[PDB]
């Protein structure tokens, strides 16, 4: 992984859990990564100051890129800071809030998709010219990485419905870029969480615990780096105690 | 299949394709269908005509069901007309046109998504509450069927991301919906065509060719009937020619 | 399913089970069904009597198909008898008894591969010539079908791992015998039942149930049929209430 | 990856291609290595030379693992030299030569399983005592790597049947090897490469090559790692330039 050092390397929800997990440990061996936040609360100068710490560098950006705008001016504002991408890692997402089927209306789906699918589509387009540019300049690959996860396999919890098919939608249209875009070098792959942090849920995994962000991060670096995951591409790999063993 | 007699099934985007080439089927068990054209030019008498002449029965219903409402117009009607629901099936879809990922814009990935999603999220919340029902009167199963597609397993044709992606969305939703509804004995399976009507996209086909519509219905068919599929749900079917074998 | 009637379908491990619930369910159609029994106590003319006043035909046949030869015979007979063959349908198999890993010898292994990897291949092997023969004369498909098992997917309960590893042995050589055989018209599907015939199995189960033999069947004649299943092969439908959902 | 050094490693088939590249990657983080060999020519010196060049230890070990009591004496022979097992990577395998189903006999299907199932299967489960043994001295996880293939997935080339079974016989296995042995913190995981060194085969290869063997071996050291891989279990990581994307 040392050929992580200075590359340049946007991720999308990255202020908590598994993003920000994610930036500092790709910090270690000296990224430079966009921080991003959406509206949860933060501090940028302490989650900056981690990232240096670790021996990295960064900045932190502010989107509610639910919004196309809002994702255009996110991937604007790195790329003149940093003068272009190597790795985009969509990272943000999450439920909106759960809804039987019978209470989902239009708001609802919407809100789900644009966080957890328009956000993806957009984050990705912008970046793709970015990304073709730095491969084309190192000569090996640059790298799309975004977090999927186990609902997009087997449904999600109840409520959880659109949210689980948006991780679906999102674990196929990678494979979709895989197509129109390894003529560019760039690779686009894949991490699954299962549950991160009931014990009822536990039960139903193999090491019989929820995951750490910790325990998460590494999966990211490997597919950062070409390196490590250069031959790869097209893949998923799923980070979750043997809760499910596709 | 004599199971099928009188059912009610609503058939979306069947006034052509695979959509009417199911209808004909059932109606050879003395369906009766609700057929349903969006955009398409058609011609109801001759259509309903067929539906007879094999032996069923139905009616024709106009909607643009991108549009919620349209979605809930439809549902409406059909109930009015037929007094409730045995079988909803989901085949309203398609390509919405073809664009290299830089080049989508909301209005692109929101016609494929409408076209493809909410569509079939709406259309299926309208049904639940008739199709709980009929399965209460009955005491066996009623069905959602939902055309996928080869797409939604391995990404799709280039420019046909969007849709790729909401085909997996689509397969993934079943898979919640079978938690939230099998406690109202409510099955949802899907029926994933490959080729459907060049000379070597039949070179990736084992069988060596498109297949027909013809060949399509009777798996709809199958899933249809609580005689044949009462215990299966939460499946796929691919009829393909053997171009992918999950 | 009229197609049906008269076709030659030679059903391994069909003296009980899954396997004679289709042999009947085959025989309403007017199928002529060989039926097989390797260890199980039978009763043949209760067997066949059966078949014939479902409306079928059949002959019933020994061989202990754990061993090559056993195979060989079996077919050979059923050919004498019919002087051909339009189905086959590998059911034999099973458990063979449960060790956990460490405990798993030479014997134990090869009994459990056997019964299951051996039969089924070598079944299928001595098949092919008489499969490819009824379909030059057909002008249409003749069928391979196999029992698979949930097993096959995600590794069976514990001591059942060998099993369940034969299963997905089974899922994938299917995979290849549509690459060599497709040329010849032959299809091949798998049925995967999951639970079949433990309150806490159940709870698994999003039916909430064991699925019954009778439920198992319908998806075998489904695959039989050219009408029905003709552009179908390489798949597998899986029938377990929910309890699995690839 | 730090963790690494020290670590014991045996690798079955790791006299040369993906085993021995692997060897020399997990010895530049120190590892030490049982390299073993079936009937190639080899060159111990060489080999052991290289690991020892790149930073680790080793030694070489010569078995024909076709054969069970090979499998127990290979493990013998490692842990008497080294005291234990922390890491065993199941890599002997291959074609055996091609064959057309209807000129597969006994012999070949035995000498393919022997090769591919009855050796992982064996080697395996001589470890597991002292795999558990390792786990439970450091309080982390030891653990099992085994070498699949995209052939588990979609059958394999024409003549490679059971060679593709038996891939997908270990993918299976594993999973039950997850409920098993999860408890004794031992993981599980495999990397299943595609084509590694025609250009025909190529073609239907995003990036547009085969893989070198360089580029297989990191995602082994990935799976090694209990910092990397703590919380990943029951995973296959396809290695494959996008050849399949599941």
């Amino acid at each position: 992984f040392s050929d992580l050092k200075g590359k340049r390397i946007l991720i999308t929800g990255s202020s908590q859990g598994i993003g920000m997990a994610t930036a500092i440990e790709l910090a270690r061996y000296g990224a430079v990564v966009g921080l991003h936040g959406r509206k949860a609360p933060a501090d940028p100068a302490l989650l900056l100051g981690k990232l240096r710490e670790a021996g990295g560098d960064g900045a932190f950006f502010r989107a509610d890129i639910t919004k196309t705008a809002e994702c255009q001016r996110l991937v604007s504002a790195f790329v003149e800071r940093f003068d272009g991408i190597d790795v985009l890692i969509n990272n943000a997402g999450g439920l909106a809030g759960r809804s039987n089927l019978e209470n989902i209306d239009d708001a609802f789906y919407d809100r789900v998709m644009d966080l957890n699918g328009r956000s993806v589509l957009m984050m990705t387009k912008f970046a793709i010219p970015h990304l073709r540019a730095s491969a084309k300049a190192s000569g090996t690959t640059s790298a799309v990485i975004s977090t999927g996860s186990i609902a997009a396999r087997e449904g999600g919890g109840i409520g959880a419905g659109v949210y689980a098919a948006s991780k679906a939608w999102l674990h196929d249209i990678h494979r979709n870029w895989v197509k129109e875009f390894t003529k560019d070098s760039i690779r686009f792959n894949i991490v699954a969480p299962g549950t991160v942090d009931k014990t009822r849920i536990a039960n139903s995994i193999p090491m019989g615990r929820f995951g750490t962000v910790q325990e998460l991060a590494p999966a990211y670096v490997f597919f950062a780096s070409h390196a490590a995951s250069g031959y790869i591409t097209g893949q998923i790999l799923d980070v979750n105690g043997g809760q499910i063993c596709p």
